[PDB]
């Protein structure tokens, strides 16, 4: 909350107000670079090039 | 995939991933130009000027 900032954070399958209340069994983080018509395309059930 | 990207894309009344297995009956495009803040008023069950 001090320093970094993000435009978009959306989660599925989990509410975020419970968060801070739950333990993680399998956690992977994946990592890309890309434009910014692009960003909305990053969801399920979504079509387009990427 | 080469040429044109959209800022915004949505359907309603079917899936996007289904869009290349099907066939489409009665096809009309319809064209105009708007600012920004009204890009958001094109949709279903929405007010404002437009
Ligand atoms: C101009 C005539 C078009 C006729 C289309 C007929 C039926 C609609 C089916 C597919 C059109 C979807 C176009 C979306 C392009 C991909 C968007 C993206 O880059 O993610
Ligand atoms: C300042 C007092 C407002 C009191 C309003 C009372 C009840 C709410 C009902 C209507 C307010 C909706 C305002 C939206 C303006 C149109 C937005 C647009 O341009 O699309
Ligand atoms: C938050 O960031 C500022 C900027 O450097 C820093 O001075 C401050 O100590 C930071 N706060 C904490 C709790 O680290
Ligand atoms: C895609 O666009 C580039 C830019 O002009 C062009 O060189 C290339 O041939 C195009 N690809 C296809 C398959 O048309």
């Amino acid at each position: 909350y001090n320093s970094t900032f993000f435009s978009t954070f959306k989660c599925y399958g989990v509410s975020a107000t419970k968060l801070n209340d739950l333990c993680f069994s399998n956690v992977y983080a994946d990592s890309f670079v890309v434009k910014g018509d692009d960003v909305r395309q990053i969801a399920p059930g979504q079509t387009g090039v990427i």
